[PDB]
């Protein structure tokens, strides 16, 4: 099992997933098909080996980061429909959440320790992230139907629990101690990627 066979696999996922609500489907249909349409792009190139970077010693995937700052403010955009957030909350966790991706693609981007001071960023961050989701978004959200509230808490804690596993594996990947093997860590972030993107869909379809 290489590399490419794993991002031919995320790319098949995500291709389905977007066939999928692309059928399905205004802005939440949208949103999804943009979640995952972007995912695919991102693995075909990297399955065809395009963007794949020598940094030191390790090899860091271009495209998976490009894929994720544009990807997961979108599912934040998502909830934050579901929760009825004013156009200025909306700014704040959107804002929160570009700060996490960037500081991951530029910690990635560099060869010494300084990229450790890069990783910490993003995690103070994304426990202000974490804080508005279960807080603040949780609160507004309370003000819809019980049938909206209820799809939002699940959709939520999908979100929290899973997103704060990527932040260890990274670490124990390359881009941080280089303990797992690139084949292990990209393994474990494809099935992430797939739940958090087409799993996250199939789950707003089946309530709506
Ligand atoms: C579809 C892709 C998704 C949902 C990717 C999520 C990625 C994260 C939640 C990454 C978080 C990180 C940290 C909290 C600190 C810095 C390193 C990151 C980018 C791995
Ligand atoms: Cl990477």
């Amino acid at each position: 099992v290489g590399l490419t066979t794993l991002f031919w696999l995320g790319a098949i996922g995500m291709l389905v997933g977007t066939l999928a609500f692309a059928w399905a489907g205004r802005r939440y249909y949208v949103t999804l098909v943009g979640i995952s349409g972007i995912a695919a792009v991102a693995y075909v190139v990297m399955a065809l080996g395009v963007g794949w970077v020598p940094v030191a010693e390790r090899t860091v995937f271009a495209p998976r980061y490009i894929d994720w700052i544009l990807t997961t403010p979108l599912i934040v955009y998502f909830l934050g429909l579901l929760a009825g957030l004013d156009s200025r909350e909306f700014g704040i966790v959107i804002t929160l959440n570009t700060v996490v991706m960037l500081a991951g693609f530029a910690g990635a981007m560099v060869p010494g320790i300084e990229r450790y001071a890069l990783f910490g960023m993003g995690a103070v961050a994304f426990l202000g992230l974490v804080y508005y989701l279960v807080g603040p978004m949780t609160e507004s959200a309370s003000q819809r139907s019980s049938g909206i509230k209820s799809l939002y808490v699940r959709l939520r804690n999908l979100t929290v629990i899973l997103w704060a596993i990527y932040p260890f594996i990274w670490l124990l990947g390359p881009p941080g101690v280089a303990l797992l093997t690139p084949t292990v860590d990209v393994a474990l972030i494809v099935y992430l990627d797939l739940v958090t993107k087409v799993g996250f869909g199939f789950i707003a379809l089946d309530a709506a």
